[PDB]
Formats: structure tokens, sequence, C-alpha cells
């Protein structure tokens, strides 16, 4: 689900996952003009964002399998 750790902007929100959704998806430059951008998207921190950077940017190893 939408979280790395334990924390997240709250229950249960796109957002979390948007991080990574517009950042992976904008494109392959993982750098604080990206990371700072999407800290304004889901509202965290620009340097905090990025250890959920790896929300779903990791998530993309499981779903390899997972998915049909």
């Amino acid at each position: 689900g939408p979280r790395k750790n334990r924390r997240e902007r709250t229950t249960y929100s796109r957002q979390q996952l948007e991080i990574l959704e517009t950042l992976f998806n904008e494109t392959q430059y993982p750098d604080v003009f990206a990371r700072e951008r999407v800290a304004d998207q889901i509202r965290l921190q620009e340097s905090r964002i990025q250890v959920w950077f790896k929300n779903r940017r990791a998530k993309y190893r499981l779903q390899e399998k997972q998915k049909p």
C-alpha cells in the first residue's frame, strides 16, 4: 500500500503514491528539483519526500510478479 515505513499524509490517500506515479512517471531524474517538487503535491518536506519516493518506485519490483 501507500507507505514505505508507517507514516503518511493520512489514513489512505493517493498523494503518497503521487510522489512516484508523478515523478517516476514524469522522468528518471531523481534530483532536488524532483523531490522538492512533489513535496508540494503531497505537502511534505523536500528531503523527506525522498524516503517516500521509494514507496511506489520500489513496488515496481513487487508488481513485476504480482500482476498477471
